[PDB]
């Protein structure tokens, strides 16, 4: 079973509280994020540009 089933491409950082990185060689790279509004658990597509910027600001810092 993969940590994420469907990925959302219409999510923005303002609606996410934190991003979780998962390196699963059974499903490849997947990222899980929670909606700040209802604090739900949703899966975000690792192809969004703001996601890459978040990883870039967390890796250099």
């Amino acid at each position: 079973r993969c940590p994420c089933r469907f990925f959302e491409s219409h999510v923005a950082r303002a609606n996410v509280k934190h991003l979780k990185i998962l390196n699963t060689p059974n499903c490849a790279l997947q990222i899980v994020a929670r909606l700040k509004n209802n604090n739900r658990q949703v899966c975000i597509d690792p192809k969004l540009k703001w996601i890459q910027e978040y990883l870039e600001k967390a890796l250099n810092k």
